[PDB]
DNA sequence: CAGGTAAGCAGTCCGCG
DNA sequence: GCGGACTGCTTAC
């Protein structure tokens, strides 16, 4: 097999890689790495190197890579650029994969671990790491085993050993219910000691050094606690064991207000799940526990124990110990439907990187254009100090507050990489500068043509148009790789609503799941076959479909992320190819885009109903447009219609062959006005929206700008079983806004669109009247909690304390003495109520750890002192009062003149 | 910690005769 | 109590 790395390190003088040999093995070696610069020469000087703007360099190889660093250091104190790659491990790899990387994940080895530390007085500080660790669960990828040290002797009490039969057992046999698939799974081993049990870890950890390592919170809390600990009963050279080359640094993350430790492991790549799960979910959530992820992700219970986690292994060591294996299983299984880990190894081998270098599109970019620039001998620029300076960014119109009842919207494939591609803007394409016009200018094309000879922003910009720039070439290879996976995303998707489908008429009988690729379109026969089975097979066949659509979700919108990421990252201080003039190259010719093909449209519109003036486009954001299609239907009238489905096709057909090519025609011209090297404008219908046939039901409406609901029948081509919701901006879309209310404001929402006013009124008047039984928890607000220690004064709110930070110093004060109340965590989520004048906690509201129930100690006052009138006026009638009279419509019957009867 | 700008709403402080 | 200046938080792109 072709080779490829692990993991690479820069130690002093010496490169350090662990990699998988030519026979598959894991190898480590040591390599006295020399590596070359570049310092600009004499055109007369023959080289083969040049820079990226053509400009002729030398290349110096250095004995050693200090004595590389040095050199540049020297070359700032003489004032000359000192080009090339400056992270010498990058160009290791460069120079020793130099060939797409083919890695075979089955040879890497990916841990996964998880451990217990019992603590009577509060959180254990990974730093101090005081206490004794007394269990750790490792499950190893290689193995396909989770490894279980368990500590039987502490200071903190004697346990006996756990039982894998009871751990099998039901919870209703008093059991743990630890998965029947993974009990076979497990390497059970007792420690007499907590030395022993730490020894024999470090042994295993040697014998099975990890190379991706992960879990759930493992780089804030796993690996600092075990570091420190072993650190603190046997000393330094024992702990820097975790690292396959002995070297380890404590390295301080720090943002705007304090900061924190963690340590890195040289010759390990940690990808810590939680961050992984935060980069790329696209989710964002009330709380980041374990328990609350699984939940969510994929729906299990969460698991129950009585009293807190600190006289937890005492009470019921056995449940403690299941507990922590299910923990690493949980990890594991989040992992196995979204496929985070594949990601990485993906995006990292692609760009020839540290694999967690994957957090930053800034490395991941310098990489990739660093390679493809060495292929053609090319010679990147020093990176350069640049101050932070706002630029301009998208156009968002502001719609008119109003139900709009049919809609179609269209938006342009990957806006921003297209943009970069069509124009060719790099760092090594550009051409010049043009007088520049008033962007309404460009826009309604009166403005003198930018240029005869390059391609134009409407930012003043030109570009070469004889070559792509290595950013748009790069660029290009990417959005191909997201065209392909988003491709298998939508074709398991409609594969998921034909099941959907056949789930209406499952047959009585007893079979089987039919085994398919869902990344393809269903076939004829397969579609046959579908119709004829039991709900049993349907079922676990669109759970499949399902499962499917997530794994190609995640493969392209974070593809999507990454080129996005190269148009933000012109605009980043930090990258080698910042440049304001490109960054609003992009962004100013977005806005020109937007603004040009709303007038087309209309243009377009009105020229077919044979009006003069008329808006159809009644909204648009970024790269999007929102087109009125009333007129549309109205001039064939609705009693024409058999059924929904059949308007949804009729508007389906007019947008795909004569709002398209209408739309198309527009930005072709756009482009010869720009003077473009390629079309690519791609403005393809989204979202047909509209009301039931035959309904009270108001189809959409808009409130403001980014604040907007959609009843659709179609999204992308994919025809639903069951009309969804297109929702974005409004509370219903907010993890701040009470779980139940997000709920109950979704329903109201489905009403007003789907039913009508009636429909909305009988649900609001319900809601109203039984909301103060619902749970605590699912009325509570979130928040982010930043800066809890800037408006803290003796416990008090200090000026200007947001109603959160109150809350929290409320349940400071409430907890205050003891060592055993969950404290809340800065930076962290809360859970926020609001609290009846009068209450014992002395505020008008209360916040706590989000994720968790509020200790006991003060959770019967909390409940007694709860401000529901407060909190429905505040969380649900405020905002449904926003909707209604943006939609022109009443939540509560107005009286009339019947009433007299 | 890690990636760009636009823009919405909650809430504080305080004016507004 | 609404509106502005401001902080804080959170979404749409
Ligand atoms: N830097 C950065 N830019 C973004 C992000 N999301 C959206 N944008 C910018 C770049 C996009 O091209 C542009 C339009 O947003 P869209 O959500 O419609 O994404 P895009 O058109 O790229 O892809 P699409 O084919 O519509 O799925 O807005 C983001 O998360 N980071
Ligand atoms: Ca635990
Ligand atoms: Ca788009
Ligand atoms: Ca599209
Ligand atoms: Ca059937
Ligand atoms: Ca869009």
């Amino acid at each position: 097999m072709k080779e490829f790395y692990l993991t690479v390190e820069q130690i002093g003088d010496s490169i350090f890689e662990r990699y998988i040999d030519s026979n598959g093995r894991e190898r480590t070696r040591e390599v006295e790495y020399k590596p070359s610069l570049f310092a600009h020469c004499p055109e007369s000087q023959a080289t083969k190197y040049f820079d990226i703007y053509g400009k002729p360099c030398t290349r110096k190889l250095f004995a050693n890579m200090r004595d590389a660093s040095q050199w540049i250091k020297r070359m700032e104190d003489i004032g000359l650029e000192a080009l090339g790659m400056d992270d010498f491990k990058l160009a290791y790899l460069s120079d020793t994969y130099n060939y797409e990387i083919k890695y075979d994940h089955t040879k890497i080895r990916v841990a996964n671990f998880d451990i217990e530390v019992t603590s009577p007085d509060g959180f254990p500080e990974p730093s101090q790491a005081k206490h004794p660790i007394d269990a750790i669960t490792h499950y190893d990828s290689i193995d396909d085993r989770f490894y279980v040290f368990d500590l039987l002797n502490s200071p903190y009490g004697n346990v006996e050993e756990w039982s894998i039969e009871i751990a099998a057992k039901l919870q209703e046999q008093g059991g743990d219910e630890v998965p029947s698939e993974i009990i076979d799974k497990i390497i059970y081993m007792p420690f007499d000691n907590e030395k022993e049990l730490l020894m024999e870890y470090l042994n295993f950890w040697q014998q099975k050094t990890p190379v991706i390592l992960t879990g759930w919170n493992v780089e804030s809390f796993a690996i600092p606690y075990v570091y420190n600990r072993i650190k603190n009963i046997f000393g330094e050279s024992t702990a820097k064991r975790l690292s396959p080359h002995r070297k380890t640094r404590v390295k301080v993350i720090e943002n705007m207000y304090g900061s924190r430790e963690i340590i890195t492991l040289f010759g390990i790549s940690v990808l810590d799940y939680i961050d992984l799960y935060k980069k790329f979910s696209f989710t964002n959530q009330p709380s980041y526990s374990l328990d609350y992820i699984s939940e969510f992700e994929l729906n299990v219970g969460k698991l129950k124990y009585d009293g807190p986690i600190s006289k937890l292994r005492e009470s019921n060591h056995q449940r403690y110990i299941s507990y922590n294996i299910i923990a690493v299983y949980r990890v594991l299984q989040i992992d196995a439907k979204r496929q985070f880990i594949n990601l990485s190894l993906d995006m990292g081998y692609y760009a020839k990187i540290q694999i967690q270098s994957v957090f930053s599109p800034i490395k991941t970019w310098d990489a990739i254009i660093f390679n493809s620039l060495k292929e053609q001998n090319k010679v990147i620029p020093q990176g350069r100090s640049h101050p932070v300076q706002p630029y301009p960014g998208a156009f968002v119109k502001e719609p008119i507050p109003n139900r709009y009842k049919y809609v179609m919207s269209f938006d342009l494939t990957s806006a921003y990489p297209s943009i970069i591609r069509q124009v060719n803007i790099s760092p090594e394409t550009i051409a010049g500068t043009f007088k520049v016009a008033p962007l309404h200018d460009y826009i309604n094309a009166v403005a003198e043509r930018p240029s005869d000879v390059y391609s134009c922003s409407p930012n003043g910009m030109m570009y070469y148009k004889d070559r792509d720039g290595v950013v748009p070439t790069e660029i290009t290879k990417v959005f191909n790789q997201r065209k392909e996976h988003k491709g298998y995303m939508l074709a398991a998707q409609r594969n998921g609503e034909i099941i959907k489908e056949a789930l209406h008429n499952p047959n009585l009988s007893v079979d089987e799941p039919l085994d398919v690729d869902y990344r393809f379109d269903f076939s004829d026969e397969i579609k046959e076959k579908i119709k004829k089975l039991s709900a049993k097979s349907l079922n676990e066949m669109l759970f499949r479909a399902q499962r499917t659509e997530v794994a190609g979700m995640t493969a392209q919108i974070n593809r999507k992320a990454l080129i996005n990421g190269l148009a933000g990252a012109l605009g980043n201080v930090w990258f080698r190819y910042y440049d304001l003039r490109n960054a609003t190259a992009i962004t100013t010719f977005g806005q020109m885009a937007l603004q040009w093909i709303e007038r087309k449209v209309n243009e377009y519109l009105n020229e077919v109903c044979g009006t003069e003036g008329e808006a159809f486009v009644l909204y648009g954001d970024t790269d999007s447009i929102y087109v009125s299609a009333d007129k549309i239907i109205d001039k064939v009238g609705e009693s024409k219609f058999r059924d929904t489905n059949h308007w949804v096709d009729f508007l389906d057909k007019f947008a795909r062959e004569r709002m398209e090519p209408a739309i198309d025609r527009g930005f072709r011209e756009m482009c010869e006005y720009m003077n473009n090297k390629q079309h690519l404008m791609f403005m393809d219908r989204e979202a047909i929206a509209g009301p039931p046939l035959g309904s009270k039901g108001i189809g959409g409406f808009w409130t403001g700008k980014k604040r907007y609901a959609l009843n659709v029948w179609d999204m992308e081509g994919t025809r639903y079983a069951e009309p969804k919701l297109k929702i974005m901006g409004l509370e219903t879309q907010k993890s701040s806004t009470p779980k139940a209310v997000q709920k109950a404001l979704k329903e109201c929402i489905r009403r007003m669109l789907q039913e009508g006013e009636e429909s909305l009124q009988e649900y609001f008047k319900e809601f109203e009247k039984e909301f103060r039984q619902l749970n605590y928890i699912s009325i509570a607000s979130v928040s982010s909690a930043n800066n809890i220690a800037k408006y803290d004064v003796g416990g008090f709110p200090g000026p200007k304390c947001p109603f959160h930070i109150r809350g929290i110093l409320t349940y400071n004060r409430a907890i205050k003495g003891n060592i055993d109340a969950p404290q809340v965590v800065e930076g962290e989520k809360v859970y926020v109520l609001p609290l009846r004048e009068g209450n014992p906690f002395g505020d008008k509201c209360i916040a706590w750890p989000s994720g968790t129930e509020i200790t006991d100690l003060i959770k019967d006052d909390v409940l007694h002192w709860m401000d529901y009138t407060v909190l429905l006026e505040k969380t649900f009638i405020k905002p449904l009062e926003g909707f209604t009279s943006a939609a022109k419509l009443d939540y509560e019957k107005k009286a009339s003149l019947f009433d007299m009867f």
